[PDB]
This record gives structure tokens, sequence and C-alpha cells, in this order.
């Protein structure tokens, strides 16, 4: 009765490991009365209870007691580390950002240096068909200072989170079920030609550098080797990151879901990128991948066709989402040491060192601000660090292993024989037998919890399920099927129309071959979407002259592009999901972004260039050349990136 009131209490309890000593009793067995909690430390949602016959409402208050005694107990001096010193030779002004968890030594010296302006041409082919431009959300908000201390304050300022006692080695066993030992001690560094392969140049500088990621790599690539040749012999460098508002001019990435990133980005001075980049390769870049389930390198047009061969192998399947609350904030120290003993497993011996020392940097960072405020943070990652991708996967593979094993009995070493997992940093869900799904979603929130990953709140405390293959979520998307004119079926990445018709049609910049890469790139991902699909045809259809500039563009004919990555041609399209396509149009008709009038208008603006003698692009959609008679005929096309 009582019950629900207990199990969100017990979610503010410090974790703790077992008793055997006391009874340990549950949130239910406290709200059937008759049980008085000798301590509030929490192990898998029970806690130590004496068994005196008590008043549920004087359980509940007892516990509570314990909880605030033990809080006011524990937010108590963070001795500086002495390679973190450096820093406060630097200061020049009082610090304001009333940090109560962090260092804040004060203010450096500011520094010797983006609005969301429209795509013109894509804007006015929507403006063209009755989308109405005012009612599409905005997309890519940039915060202003005051806003982003507060979210420094409200995110980052934080202690680091209890975990379960003994977590970490029980995350190892996990480890060691799923390592591959025929990789084991031989990643070794790699050359500047595969570094400089992979690699944004536009990479943005850190606080106290100037040149960006392709300027160190033209000019001062002796620095790199430097900081190499330190952190490999173990001594400190002057380890810092940077922090920004998300979608500033510095919010570059140096390799479609963007809203991956958190509101603040902390990132290394690119210098210190090379550097990590050029040793750890092959892990932070997951060549090959180790990590289980990593789909980090998936394109996202591919990955629910192969998410659902594996879910078509089960009798019930469900799918459970991994939805942890601001991940990167909720990394610990013990976790940055775990992916460290991971990292050095794979890595040749003369690179442990060098690992070592870069944790230890890791785990107590100086962090300067755009406008010059430092604070000091406690291990959790900076969004930026090369390490951000592969450290999180596989941390968040460890742990939801490690919850379902233990809300589930599965034993770690029988994980791969009962459920599927595929990651993306933080983001991920697993696929199991319902039974299993159903056993795991409840019990996770409070393991989850212990294990220093608190879940978004959920309704009822239970972790979201999926129970039809096209209700999982995963990087923003989330999958449509469509109906090829060969008779067969496949599956698409699925976002709401709203969502794609903003990110298409807005720009950060301080061009049409530019609007025709975007054109192609979301042809690429939403052709499912008739009226994305179209509108993409026409921004093609336009300057024909021009070569495209922008996560994939197109050698030659886009038409061709496609059919190259997808396996079938735009134009064998022939249905996209009923009921799909209603729930991902509906803010559409939500935020009156449309009209009645608007898909005709936007068909028969279509038809009314394709009925036109020549070759358009606009005929290669199916059923826009039913109306005209006219075929697009391509020519030799290749996508790329």
């Amino acid at each position: 009765n009582l019950t629900p009131l207990f199990e969100e209490l017990l979610q503010q309890c410090p974790p703790g490991g077992q008793n055997k000593t006391a009874h340990m009793v549950s949130a239910y067995q406290l709200a059937q009365g008759n049980w008085m909690p000798t301590s509030c430390h929490v192990f898998m949602g029970t806690i130590s209870a004496r068994r005196t016959k008590t008043h549920p409402y004087e359980a509940y208050v007892k516990l509570r007691e314990l909880v605030e005694e033990h809080k006011m107990k524990t937010l108590c001096g963070s001795s500086l580390g002495k390679h973190n010193d450096w820093i406060i030779g630097k200061i020049k002004y009082q610090g304001n950002l009333r940090t109560k968890h962090m260092l804040n030594p004060g203010k450096v010296a500011e520094q010797l240096c983006r609005h969301n302006v429209y795509n013109k041409t894509i804007g006015s082919v929507m403006t063209a068909t009755g989308i109405r431009l005012e009612k599409l959300p905005v997309v890519r908000a940039q915060t202003d200072t005051t806003n982003f201390h507060q979210a420094i304050r409200d995110k980052i300022d934080k202690e680091e989170n209890l975990q379960t006692p003994g977590l970490h080695k029980k995350l190892m066993e996990v480890f060691n079920a799923l390592k591959r030992p025929e990789l084991e001690s031989s990643y070794d560094a790699v050359e500047w030609e595969e570094l400089e392969r992979g690699i944004n140049r536009k990479g943005a500088a850190g606080f106290f550098e100037r040149k960006n990621i392709g300027e160190i790599l033209d000019s001062e690539k002796n620095k790199v080797e430097e900081i190499i040749d330190n952190l490999k012999k173990g001594r400190n460098i002057k380890y810092y990151e940077t922090a920004i508002p998300k979608n500033e001019k510095r919010d570059v990435n140096d390799d479609f879901v963007d809203e991956k990133k958190p509101r603040v980005i902390q990132y290394p001075e690119a210098k210190t990128r090379l550097a990590i980049t050029k040793v750890m390769y092959k892990w932070v870049k997951q060549k090959p991948v180790v990590i289980p389930g990593y789909e980090g390198k998936t394109p996202l047009f591919q990955i629910f066709d192969k998410v659902k061969k594996e879910w078509d192998q089960f009798q019930n399947p469900v799918a459970v989402s991994f939805d942890t609350k601001a991940w990167d904030t909720q990394v610990t120290t013990k976790d940055l040491e775990l992916i460290k003993d991971i990292q050095k497993y794979y890595f040749k011996k003369k690179w442990h060192k060098f690992i070592d020392t870069l944790t230890m940097h890791m785990t107590e960072v100086p962090v300067i601000c755009a406008d010059g405020e430092v604070y000091i943070r406690k291990g959790q990652r900076g969004s930026g660090q090369p390490d951000t991708s592969a450290g999180n996967s596989m941390l968040n593979v460890l742990t939801m292993v490690y919850a379902f094993c233990e809300a589930t009995g599965v034993p770690y070493k029988s994980f791969d024989r009962v459920a599927k997992i595929h990651v993306c940093g933080d983001d991920g869900f697993l696929i199991t037998e319902r039974a299993l799904g159903e056993k795991f979603a409840s019990k996770g929130v409070q393991i989850l919890y212990e294990a220093g990953k608190p879940q978004k709140i959920t309704e009822g405390d239970k972790m979201k399920v999926a129970y039809q293959f096209d209700d999982i979520e995963f990087c923003s998307h989330t999958p449509i099927q469509v109906r090829w004119s060969d008779n067969t079926s496949s599956y698409m990445p699925g976002r709401n129309t709203t969502t794609i018709l903003a990110k298409m049609a807005t720009r950060l910049d301080s061009t049409i071959a530019y609007e025709k890469a975007v054109a192609f790139s979301f042809l690429l991902m939403y052709s499912w979407n008739p009226l994305i699909r179209r509108i993409c045809l026409l921004v093609l259809s336009t300057e024909l002259q021009v070569k495209p500039g922008t996560t994939y563009y197109y050698e030659g004919d886009p038409i061709s592009a496609y059919k190259e990555v997808i396996g079938h041609n735009l134009f064998d399209l022939k249905r996209t999901s009923f009921e799909k396509l209603a729930k991902l149009n509906l803010s559409m008709s939500v935020l009156g972004a449309w009209t009645r009038h608007t898909s005709k208008r936007l068909l028969q603006d279509c038809v009314n260039m394709g009925v036109k003698e020549g070759n358009w692009l606009v005929n290669a959609d199916r059923l826009v050349s039913s109306k005209t008679g006219n075929r697009y005929i391509p020519g030799e096309g290749h996508t790329l990136q």
C-alpha cells in the first residue's frame, strides 16, 4: 500500500553491500509493517531491518531520517592535485560560478576570439508548398552565458555517485566474459597517415590554443609527439578541457543524431586530442570492434535492418531501453579506472604508462569555460574526449549486462545466450524474451541507481519496454517499414517530420553546393517520408551545374549514389508503413506546420517540373513519375563522406 513511497526513498539511499548478518527487507516487506530499518545502505533494493513490529509510517520516517542523517555527513575538502597546480598561475579574477561541489578557483584572462540562419533554397522550397517555417521547432538553440553557468551548476556541479561496493570487480567479471583474448596486448599507435585520413581539420582549438586540428597537423606535429612522449614516460602534461555550450562556434566533431551531445561540451585541446587519438586509435575508433553491440560505426540507414534480423529469432521478443539521466556526469573515477584496465588489456605493455597517466589526468580535470571561469571537475566525462564513444559504450554494455543478470538471475557468461544488446555511447537497448525483459525492466531502475547510473524518472519506476519492433528508439530514431516494388520489405530510420524539416531548413553560420549535400544526406535517411523525399528531389533538381559540397555527398548522380547505399532504386519505394507514418506526422498537425494543401502542392510542383522534357530527378519518385509519364535515367553515381 505504501510500497511506491518506499521505492522512491530507496533510490535516495547510499548503495551498500550484502549483509547476511541482518534480515534484508525490500520496499514491499517494509510497507507491510512490522520491520524497522537498521541502516539506510541499500543492496538490490533491500535494507537491513530488525523485526520489532513497527508501524509502516514509523518505518518510513525512520529510513528517511537515516538517509538525511547520512546525506549531511556525506556532502562534506577537495585538495588540488599537483599536476593541476599550473592552472592556478593563470588565474586573474575571482570566480563567480557559485559551485557547491567543485573548486571554482577563479577566472583566467579572456582570450583573443555563429547564429541560426535559414538554408534559403531548402527553406524556400518548403515555403513554396505551404509548409509554415515559423511553426517548426527550434533545433539548434544556443545557450547564453547565464543559462550556461546554470547548466554547469545544475548538471556538472556534483559529487561522484556512490556505487555498490565491489561493483567494478563484478563489471570486470562481465568484461572477462566478453573479452577477445586473440587481441590482448596487441594494440599499438598508428601512423600520421592513418590518423590524418579520419580526422576533421576544422576540429576545435582549446581555450589557450589558436590553431585547429588541421593547422596543428600542418605545422606543429612536434608538439603532439612531445605530449605523447611525456605521457608515455608517465610525466604529467598540462591537461585541461574547455567548456562551451552546445551549438557554439567551437562545437565541432572530430569524426544525423546530434541530440546525443550534452548541454555542456567539454573537450581537451586539439594538440592533446591528436596525441590521444594517435596512440589509442584502435580503441577510440573501434578498429576492430571489441565492444559487443557497438553501433557507433553503423550508418543510420543500416542499423534497423541489422537489429530486425536479431528481433526475428525470439519467440516473444521485447526490447528494453537504456535511458540514463545525463550519462557523462554519472561516470565515476572507479568507472574511468575500469576502462583504463580494459584499454591496458588490449594495448601493448609499452603504452600502459601512457594509459595510466592519461586516466590520472581525467579523474580531476581543470575545465575552462568560454568566458574564462575555471572549475575542477572530479571524474565524469567531457563529451569531447576521444574516448567518449568507446569508453561510454563499453561502460554502458558492462553496466547493463551486470544490471540485467543481477535482475534476472542469468549468469554473466550466459547473457549472449538470452539477450542481444546494442549501444551507441550511453544510448542503447537490449532485446530478449518478454519474461526476461519485463523482469529486467522493473528491477533495473533500482539496480542501475546503485550502480551509479540513475535512469530517467519513468512511469511507475519501470524502464521503457518495446513490445513491437518499431517502438524501439535508438540514436534519436525509430524503425519505419517500407515496401519495395520487388516485393521485399525493409526498415529505415524514422523520426518526426517536424524535426526533419527544422534540421533541413536551418543552419549555424558565421551556398547551394551545401544545400544539395544536405538534401542528398536527408534523402539517404528519410526517403520513406514522401514530404521530405520530394523536397529533397526538388532541391537536388536546382542549378545542376553545381557540384555538392555534409555527413554524406554524391559523386556524379545522386539517384545512382542512393542505389549504392540503400540497395534499391529510389523509384522502387512503393509504400511507407501506414501507421508509423501517421505517428511520425502527428506533430505536423499539432504544431500547424502544414495544411490540407501541403502534400498536394508539393506533389503538383514535382509533376509540373517532371512532365517537362528532359531528365528530371523528381521522376525518380514513383508516384510523381506515375503522373508525368517521364522517368529519370541515372548516370554513374557513388556515395562518399
